[PDB]
């Protein structure tokens, strides 16, 4: 048995020349996970804050965007670390009222502007494919991290009697094929011709292939990413009438599921590009968002070509 | 505050001839729910022996019919009890294993057959208005039971760091109108003409009846029901090209949960006739199920009837 | 697997005309020990009121006597209750913040007064030998809650996993001989002659005998009378220089402890005569206490009887 | 809020040579005493294989003894290593079974052999003073974990809501004066003359010096230290008649506790001289022990010197 702890400084020992500040950083993000999950297993019977002081009063980060407040956190007394961190505290934070799942995002990268300094937007708005990691908690019927930092995907199971993330897989990986795709077609009317034929192909018979798919929708974006992550699949939320470019922040929801899904051997894109090598704008840009098992995910690639919208 | 097991006892002497029997097997139902929310939260760090185990440990129950990993199993308990149950130890299982929400449901029944007899076939099969309780548990990030007698659907939430479930609400209802619709649109090919004219409908743009809805389906009975209870929505899983019957089991999921709808102020309908009013004719009956919100089954039941299938 | 609300419920149903007004009492005893557990168990991670709001709360109880209190507590509403309890919330209160075994002890008597009218210190000046119920629970590396009510001790160990009480043992026993004596020998100068003779004979050797013997003092009633009770002993208060006629409240401690030592095979005596027939003359009466094994305690009577005091 | 997992690390950092193996045996401790606490708090609803399996999962150590149920075992680990471990997994071990307090307690030393090579007794048989770090881990009401590294008592309790150690002080400190001592006088005949004197001494009566002492003796070395050193106070364990030389292993119980009792401005001596100087002998030799505040331990010795056995 390993313990995320263990686990984390086990990666360490393989840089003969870290310094620690990174484990160091990872190590309070798990712990204020322990600290969201107790609160979420207690509703009738703050993560933003939580995250944010947990991080802050440790003098580990240089910097905070959470997705939430519309701009940066600079730590003050931090100015001379060397890592950002883009986080979504709670997502799909509607399904907390209804005891269903919700999750946690985190994205790491190395900030650009000199050490000493105070961050700015700049360190922030770095392109996907900069991530030093990105992971995820999904606090469901039981609590797992999962987390990559380029070597694969690390996923970890919360062991409440004892109070700690044990090793569950050292690489995570989609499995061959999926047949779930998870999309809220409440929003049908304006999806993109291609998102509308490739939800009709989905509905196909045809045993050869697994279809029908069968749809699973949970509303948080972590926990449907996880589910299909586990047993194959797809997640999409393209541009609609009430979000043109999509609803999805590519900074704080994409970019850190991007990563995730590729480590994992998936794909991810907007539709026609790698999300992790679109050059972000601002700091709460949207965008559309395809993941999961790469086969499906060129499948909607391939009808949003082939079926363009006038 | 008022536990769980401080209600059941309360509500037993609002009954001047109550014995006491059926408080044992509300209260062992309490117990097993309490036995399958540990075995959950332990993922890797079932439901149905366990609870059968337990109902049997106490000879409190005539019988039990269950329905299995898609088996229904009949038990047979204490001939001097007067109580029959039929349980969906599991439902959603498959959620099990992603870390997703998943539940239990149970319903009860005073057996027609004489006390003192084995009992018979007969006992299961009536009709939903006969239930003299229905309820389920709904384990997801917190854990939930909800229940009813026909005096209102009591809800509970259970807190870990005492093991006592809390009163919650005596009285739980529908919200004045729902939002929300939850079905698996992967089996969108055959799906009554009704039911895809319906899912048109809840897609339209039309801020006055707050459209077009959102769409959630979690794959679990329980949690998509517990949604749509707390905050307004309809569930629908109709006859489709792998069930021509419907999916879900007219005694142990579609009853019990008739029974919670129409308590809560809402509707139960195969898409034409109420669900509790149906004569059942096997243990394994299918039947079409839409529940939730009234105005939305309603609506259903209107696109069903405009729209009939050949 | 038995929980202690089973059983207590059990055992009710062995009285047909119980009404389960003591049954609602002993179940909210349990409760009021899984809240004081809760807080024990995360200290710098009250018990009176703890106890004292719960059963008020609950009107189940005419009115409560409290070690500490100088006075007993009448609670409004509950004049048409015929039971009464005096408690020692939290017994051995010192070890709290030494993180060491700390205990509950309960004791429940039919009141003597009227029902409907308010209870007054007769109703809590019964000599032992009334007790309807007495009972303590352990709060140590793990918890239990052991009782009687005149028809053996039930011993049960909480569960955390579940948050129950599981039934350890129906009839719990003294083992045939003990080999254990505990007492406090730092008010060893003003002993009575008897008591010092009896630890003379307690450190003799002699194997035939299972001497000497071997001392334990947790300094706490509760946990030193559990192990005692699981192993074999004999505790000892007699009278001391700081208190001539002992430290043991006769009321709050004693009788409870007496209660449960005799159905359990054992003896309490003070010294002299039998603990449960003493008839009491004020609340806050004190008196020598000697509890455990038989044989033990009747050794004491014996060394007191020969060496008396001048 | 700090952790011991932080603490661990923060402290690692004053040294500019330390390369983290140290900190990882720590850790491995910690984890360790997690597991042994949940093991524990599961009465019924050991630690010294567990400890073993878990310390050599990672080959973190050259080698291990152990002091398991009066067996003293020794355990190979890796070559590479050049920290060893001394260790009783469990300490009062029978007081598992009555629900009483417990503990663990470990000392650690730098090996005096090559690294690279098989570990030998040598290792295993250094003085006390040469201790690099001596801790315990005491399961009680609640939980804590207490050590040393030679700068400080470092005290922190554990949180099962967060499944973590919190610190509570980094230099824990015996009071200015104490007034209780720990001894089993059971075994009082062969006590050596200058103890029976030092326990009459401890109950004459006089104000000005805090006598008669208190007596509390739990049965467990850790939780009667423990005891001592929040609330001031001496343990004692002479020779006796089933022990001529001691009970306690001078390697597993006096050398760690001896530490941590100087640590904290403290006393610990065989009687006559200093526990951590000795040199011990053999693997299994055991010593008087006389610990806890100095002026207390003083006085032992003292009498000792007044009146000395033939
Ligand atoms: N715990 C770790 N897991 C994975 N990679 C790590 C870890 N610690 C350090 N590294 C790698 O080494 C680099 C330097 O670490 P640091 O000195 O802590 O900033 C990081 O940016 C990573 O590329
Ligand atoms: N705990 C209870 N909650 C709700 N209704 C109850 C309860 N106990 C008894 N009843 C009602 O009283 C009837 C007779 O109770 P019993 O004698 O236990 O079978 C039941 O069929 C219910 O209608
Ligand atoms: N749960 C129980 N356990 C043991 N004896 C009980 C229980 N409930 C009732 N009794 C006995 O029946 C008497 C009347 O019960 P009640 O009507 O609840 O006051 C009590 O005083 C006891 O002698
Ligand atoms: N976590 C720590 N806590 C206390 N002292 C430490 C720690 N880590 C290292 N040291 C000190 O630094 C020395 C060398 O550390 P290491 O290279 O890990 O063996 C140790 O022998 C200790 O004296
Ligand atoms: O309600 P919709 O439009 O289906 O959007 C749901 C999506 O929005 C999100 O909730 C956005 O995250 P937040 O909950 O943090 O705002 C995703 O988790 C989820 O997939
Ligand atoms: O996978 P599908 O066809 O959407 O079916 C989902 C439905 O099936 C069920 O799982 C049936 O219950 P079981 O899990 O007990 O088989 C419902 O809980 C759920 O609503
Ligand atoms: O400190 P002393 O004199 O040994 O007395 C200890 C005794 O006093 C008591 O603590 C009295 O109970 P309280 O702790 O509730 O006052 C007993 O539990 C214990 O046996
Ligand atoms: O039963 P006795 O002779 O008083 O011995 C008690 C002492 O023995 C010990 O239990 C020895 O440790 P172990 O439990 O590991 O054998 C100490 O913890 C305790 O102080
Ligand atoms: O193809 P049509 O008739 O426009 O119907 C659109 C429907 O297409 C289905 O594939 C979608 O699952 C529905 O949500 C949608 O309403
Ligand atoms: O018998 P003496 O010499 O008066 O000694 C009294 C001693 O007698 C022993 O039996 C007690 O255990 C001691 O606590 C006490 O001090
Ligand atoms: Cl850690
Ligand atoms: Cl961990
Ligand atoms: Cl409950
Ligand atoms: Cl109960
Ligand atoms: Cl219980
Ligand atoms: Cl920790
Ligand atoms: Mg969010
Ligand atoms: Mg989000
Ligand atoms: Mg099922
Ligand atoms: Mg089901
Ligand atoms: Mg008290
Ligand atoms: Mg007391
Ligand atoms: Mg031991
Ligand atoms: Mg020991």
């Amino acid at each position: 048995m390993k313990t995320l702890g263990e686990f984390i400084v086990e990666k360490q020992h393989e840089f003969s020349h870290a310094t620690g500040e990174l484990t160091a950083l990872l190590s309070a993000i798990k712990l204020g996970a322990k600290i969201i999950h107790r609160d979420i297993n207690k509703a009738g019977l703050f993560a933003n804050e939580k995250l944010k002081a947990a991080l802050k009063a440790r003098d580990i980060v240089a910097g905070i965007a959470s997705e939430e407040e519309d701009e940066i956190v600079v730590f003050e007394g931090c100015e001379h670390a060397k890592y950002v961190v883009l986080m979504d505290p709670l997502d799909g934070s509607s399904n907390i009222d209804v005891n269903v799942s919700v999750g946690t995002i985190f994205s790491i990268y190395r900030r650009v502007t000199p050490v000493g300094t105070p961050v700015t937007e700049e360190d922030f708005l770095q392109p996907g494919n900069k991530q030093v990691a990105a992971g995820y908690v999904v606090y469901g019927s039981s609590t797992m991290l999962v987390y990559t930092t380029g070597c694969g995907v690390h996923a970890f199971t919360y062991d409440p009697s004892l109070g700690v993330f044990c090793l569950c897989q050292e690489r995570m990986r989609f499995p061959e094929k999926g047949k779930t795709y998870s999309i809220n077609e409440g929003n049908y009317i304006k999806f993109p011709n291609g998102v509308k034929k490739y939800i009709k192909f989905c509905q196909e018979e045809d045993k050869s292939t697994n279809r029908p798919y069968t749809s699973r929708y949970i509303g948080s974006l972590v926990a449907d990413f996880h589910r299909n992550l586990l047993k194959g699949g797809i997640y999409l939320y393209p541009s609609t009438a009430s979000h043109p470019d999509g609803k999805l922040r590519l900074l704080y929801e994409c970019n850190p599921m991007a990563f995730l899904a590729e480590q994992a051997g998936g794909k991810a894109s907007d539709g026609k590009e790698r999300i992790l090598d679109i050059i972000p704008e601002t700091l709460h840009q949207r965008r559309s968002f395809f993941v999961g098992n790469d086969h499906m995910v060129e499948d909607v690639e391939r009808f949003i070509r082939e079926f363009p919208d006038a």
